[PDB]
């Protein structure tokens, strides 16, 4: 496994995040299940706690968008970056931004929803790129998992356990 460097993490157990927009592509139920399935993974291996806000600044802001929406790294259009996600911190630090000029889905074919936001989750708690090919946060993960036999690798694990105890 990988951390970012000078190694940012979280520094309460308690986070809140708020999934500011929604994508044309799935009906709303679709992407809260989606997310909310991803943060649980991630809670379940560490003594973090997720709780959703509506309104206000939450620690972690989901939100889709096109081309440039705000920060330094405009989305590129159809393909190539998916998502991108920051380190833990203040402001937009532990955000996550989704490419909307993507197609999201619920399949196993395709740029699944629930996948990308585990792994830019995992961006968000501090993990950086892992190595092993059987990390959900090796690079080529969105290519390499099959969902039907989804689990978080000893990899993923033991990198956020070494974060969070
Ligand atoms: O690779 C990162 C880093 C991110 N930048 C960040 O977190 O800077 C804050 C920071 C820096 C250093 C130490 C502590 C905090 C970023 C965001 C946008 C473009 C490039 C990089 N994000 C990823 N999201 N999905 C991936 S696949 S990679
Ligand atoms: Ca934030
Ligand atoms: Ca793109
Ligand atoms: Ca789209
Ligand atoms: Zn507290
Ligand atoms: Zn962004
Ligand atoms: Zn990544």
């Amino acid at each position: 496994f990988r951390t970012f460097p000078g190694i940012p993490k979280w520094r309460k157990t308690h986070l809140t995040y708020r999934i500011v927009n929604y994508t044309p592509d799935l009906p709303k139920d679709a992407v809260d299940s989606a997310v909310e399935k991803a943060l649980k993974v991630w809670e379940e291996v560490t003594p973090l706690t997720f709780s959703r806000l509506y309104e206000g600044e939450a620690d972690i802001m989901i939100s889709f968008a096109v081309r440039e929406h705000g920060d330094f790294y405009p989305f590129d259009g159809p393909g190539n970056v998916l998502a991108h996600a920051y380190a833990p911190g203040p402001g937009i630090n532990g955000d996550a931004h989704f490419d909307d000029d993507e197609q999201w889905t619920k399949d196993t074919t395709g740029t699944n929803l629930f996948l990308v936001a585990a792994h830019e989750i995992g961006h968000s708690l501090g993990l950086f790129h892992s190595a092993n090919t059987e990390a959900l946060m090796y690079p080529l993960y969105h290519s390499l998992t099959d969902l039907t036999r989804f689990r978080l690798s000893q990899d993923d694990i033991n990198g956020i356990q070494s974060l969070y105890g």
